[PDB]
DNA sequence: CGCCCGCTTCGGGGCAACCCTGCGTCTAATACAAATCCGGCAATGGAGTCAAGACCAGGTTCG
């Protein structure tokens, strides 16, 4: 479980983010999870820095960076012919 | 007179090329070492700056 944990850590990215940032990730997910599943609504982020014992800024940075890239090769318009990266100024 | 045996003819199968009847959350850390950022003095040394001050040369004024 740890080569398989760590391997997902480390592959399973576009662009690579490291072990300590993956962690911090996945706790901020598996908290939101909870905060959702309890208070019914979608947490406040200074109440997710409460619980978290950081700072809401560290948790727009840490939200900053979990986002995954977009595709570049799917169809934008009704008609599939439009690509998505003919828009790109 | 009947009989084998490959040659051609069609069937069926098999396969290659395109759409949607397609389109999940997951142990959880510690310990340590190396690399790197960065913050703050701590030597500068060369490059810019102010000011004096001298350098005559030819209009300009005066004799």
């Amino acid at each position: 479980r740890q080569a398989i944990t760590r391997a997902m850590a480390d592959q399973a990215r576009t662009i690579r983010i490291p072990v300590h940032m993956v962690e911090v990730i996945n706790k901020l997910g598996r908290i939101q999870r909870e905060l959702l599943q309890d208070l019914g609504r979608e947490p406040t982020p200074e109440e997710l820095a409460k619980e978290m014992d950081i700072t809401p800024e560290k948790v727009l940075e840490i939200q900053q960076y979990a986002r995954e890239p977009i595709s570049l090769d799917q169809t934008i318009g009704d008609e599939g012919d439009s690509q998505l990266g003919d828009f790109i100024e």
